[PDB]
């Protein structure tokens, strides 16, 4: 119904007192290729919370636009 692998780790911007830590990875979901992905994850990655998923032109856009 729903897969998803983080397929490479790229930053880690906090944690909190429970270990979440809130990332930028590449995941790929339901089998798709990868794209980039700002969302809090578990200590171990096994469960993950709220985020968003942007394409490579999404996640290039931001990145021209505040630098």
């Amino acid at each position: 119904e729903f897969t998803f692998e983080i397929e490479e780790h790229l930053l880690t911007l906090s944690e909190n007192e429970k270990g979440w830590t809130k990332e930028i990875n590449r995941v790929s979901f339901n089998g798709a290729p990868a794209k980039f992905d700002i969302r809090a994850w578990s200590p171990d990655h096994t469960k993950m919370g709220k985020g968003i998923t942007l394409s490579n032109e999404e996640f290039q856009t931001m990145v021209d636009a505040f630098k």
